[PDB]
């Protein structure tokens, strides 16, 4: 632990935090989400209820070390209060999101940070059709709220999301789930900035 | 990061907070609406929940810097925290309001600040009638909690909500949505008060 | 800026915090109640929802200061966690008490604060009868929670509960509503204590 | 105002907070419940809500001083955050505890603490047989979650939980309504631990 | 309360906490569930609440201390906050976990801690065929959320869940409950982690063993 406990020492109370990236110094965050249940449905309001966990990745040089100096640590975990984290936001939830898992991060020696919040979030999605065998589609996009695409990237590895955690009893079968990096365009800074267009298709368990 | 992070220090530790406006350096705060769904009616209680966010801008002298001083920096974010913002709230709602986005803010090198909260508000509003062509109407003011017009002033750019990302499958169509600054006198003091009054008329969903 | 900075750390930084009356320097506290809704009445629990604001007032002369001093600046505005604040609470409320306000106070160069929070309470009242002409009557005290009226008096400017921004279109009607000085007793200590009885006659609307 | 000031200073400040109980230093917590209302009963989940105050007593040398050196100060209130208090739960909740008043505790020159949160709880309770005459009984046990009777004993001033705040509109008629300290055994340990069981019997309002 | 005093001081302030394990000094997390009620039972969403408390347990070598030096103390509680505790999460909770117990933790003298969080979990569960004489399984898996097999080993005491505090008046009853280690792989990563896999039979409660 006194390896780990310099390393920790060296990179958290020798510097400030990373401030978030800058139009010279952009930052590409990649997301994937990976959907566990479609919880409920709600037609008096159209909400509908989503469980997932949502993998988010980038890289920062100052997060950097050689794992000689340190007993060859070549990761570690801490808290999310520790590091710069991206805002990434549902832009049509209707509720705070809840926090479903413990916030904390894994750091690799080449800067590299892996951040894998669960979460259950309500969001804007009419159900009518659900009760069928065609289904229905809703969307969620995932956004920075406040930097552009000029400072922050959005990827994605896949457009797939993953559905290996899918709760297999769920009030909720899967047809299709997509995960679509788009650009967008804001009239008041005549800026891009990119999102990811969450599409889930799915149906009353049969 | 370095220039941004010079930046960020010299504003933020090298002074305190500003106070907040007072009768000999008043400010201006400009609002407006972005509407994105009313939710939910609920006749039983009159309340009416809305999704929304709302644009907030102010400028500070404080938090001007020169660019060339800053690796040719021209804006930030940072959180909400780290800044004075307005104490501007829902004179009408029934519970808290609910955020919604990350409470984050964008300042640019003159010193303008816009922060611009996502949030769930349920307010007093009667929907009866709401299942009719001609729908209903409800308002709701937003005000400085404890500044008086003497040291804010509230205006908008325009008084027409935005209802660019008004969610096109809710429940309930919107009719129209306005969003006008008001003066308003406290009781029998004869001191001033500004509000934003959100004016929303709206009807259940629909030929088709 | 400069002077309000200068004033409010002569207030906060140079002195701690207002400890609290002791019985030796009682302090008044004035309450005035703005009726904003009952927004609802749940008949199978006895509760019933309110939303108000609450004039809270005091003086202290830790926070006098001369407005020459202080670029004629003759009062401010500042964070209720900067200060001492009385902890009135409602004494048969159902839940916590919600807040609807920013938590910031008014100071003025006398030394006197105003606190206005609003709310949304929870209490105990059985709403039999609201559906009739004559409607039903519930009262809630409002009290300090551990200060004796050794310590703490409570006063109001009026009998009469304020209803100029009572809803209009609520669901219920407002009859009367009262706001009443009251002093009781307790044989734990025998020291008298004093409360605000708000008492509200109500039913549904015409 | 500033005799209680240096007081609370040389209180707080100048030494660290009571680290509670051990086994050379045992410490007795006295505790009292006042019901004010059960306000209701769902009899397909089996959970009973009640809100009462709890007041729980101490003693802490540490907390001693001498009115004569303090201007005569024989009490003072002071926030429930600058002291310990006890860890004392209801170990067969099913929801977290509301807080329904300021958590704001008394101190006595004797050393002597008081502290009576009000709360709302939801319990363990089926409430079959509550619409009868003979009504129904409930009981939950009040302990702390981490001392045994080796560190902590609990008890009561009375064996009768005091009523003269019970809401006299409740749906529900109290009966009776006892607290009782009792010795339990963790498992095959042969190690003390102290509960104080709250039992109430009641039924539905005539 | 001054022996105590020192010792707290010489644990907590001369060194920063456990940063938690790595793969050269792994950690190993004894889990125990103590099951207190099914509350209830949602068949149109497909959750479950439960009510219990999860005993944690690990030891660490910077928490040891020799009771001589300390008046003979050989346990304390202390605040949560103060020490390390594990990530450990459900992995199909469909809310926040509700908390039910103040957060305070039993250090022993070799270094041992004991942590037994109460909660209320609502968590995936389709409760068709609860209303039978066979009741129905649900299972939920416990695991740290971001540590490997190679960082933190989990294991049982036993794998009877404890029923000794559950409510004998719960709607449901329990036909058996079981908590068993389980070694998983990630993806096609090949890489192991482990949970505690809760596995609990309940039916709604009739009166007598209800088969006969
Ligand atoms: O600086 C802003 C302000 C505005 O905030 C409301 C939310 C918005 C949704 N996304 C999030 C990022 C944002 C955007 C794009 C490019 C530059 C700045 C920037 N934002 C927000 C903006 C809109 C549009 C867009
Ligand atoms: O006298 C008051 C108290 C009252 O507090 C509740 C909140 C209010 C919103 N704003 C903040 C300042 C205030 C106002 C304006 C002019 C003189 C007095 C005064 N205030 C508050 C008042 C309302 C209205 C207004
Ligand atoms: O010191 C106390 C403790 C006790 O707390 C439970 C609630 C109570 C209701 N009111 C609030 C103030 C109080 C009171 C009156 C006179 C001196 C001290 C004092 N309090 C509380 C008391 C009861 C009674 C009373
Ligand atoms: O060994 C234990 C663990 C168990 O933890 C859950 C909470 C409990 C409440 N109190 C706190 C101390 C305790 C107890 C008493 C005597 C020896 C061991 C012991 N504890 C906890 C126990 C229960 C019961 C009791
Ligand atoms: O690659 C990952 C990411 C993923 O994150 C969501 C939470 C998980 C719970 N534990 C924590 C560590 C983890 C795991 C084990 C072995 C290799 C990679 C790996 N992780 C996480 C993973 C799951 C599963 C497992
Ligand atoms: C940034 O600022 C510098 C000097 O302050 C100026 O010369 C130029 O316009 C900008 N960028 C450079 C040189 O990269
Ligand atoms: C304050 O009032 C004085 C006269 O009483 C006046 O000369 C001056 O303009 C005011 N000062 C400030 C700083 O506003
Ligand atoms: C405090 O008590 C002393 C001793 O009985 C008494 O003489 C004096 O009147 C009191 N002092 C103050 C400051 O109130
Ligand atoms: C602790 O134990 C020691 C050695 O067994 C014994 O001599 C003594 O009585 C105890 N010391 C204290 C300080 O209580
Ligand atoms: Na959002
Ligand atoms: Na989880
Ligand atoms: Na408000
Ligand atoms: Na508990
Ligand atoms: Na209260």
């Amino acid at each position: 632990q006194a390896n780990l406990m310099r390393l920790k020492s060296d990179l958290f109370n020798r510097s400030p935090m990373y401030p978030g990236p800058t139009k010279d110094d952009p930052l590409t965050v990649t997301l994937g989400f990976f959907l566990q249940d479609i919880v409920k449905v709600d037609s008096s309001t159209n909400e509908v209820d989503l469980v997932y966990y949502e993998r988010q990745r980038w890289k920062l040089n100052s997060l950097m070390w050689d794992p000689n100096e340190y007993g060859n640590i070549t990761d570690f975990r801490t808290s999310a209060a520790d590091i710069w984290t991206p805002d990434i936001t549902a832009a049509s939830s209707t509720r705070p999101v809840q926090v479903l898992s413990p916030q904390i991060a894994v750091v690799t020696h080449d800067g590299s940070v892996m951040f894998s919040p669960a979460q259950r979030l309500s969001f804007m999605c009419d159900p009518t059709g659900v009760d069928s065998e065609e289904g229905v589609t809703c969307a969620v996009k995932f956004e920075s709220w406040v930097y552009s695409g000029f400072e922050i990237d959005l990827k994605t590895d896949t457009d797939q999301v993953d559905l290996s955690s899918y709760y297999a009893s769920s009030k909720y079968e899967i047809l299709s789930a997509t995960q679509t990096r788009q650009v967008q365009h804001y009239k008041g800074t005549g800026e891009p900035y990119i999102d990811v267009n969450l599409v889930v298709k799915f149906r009353e368990r049969r």
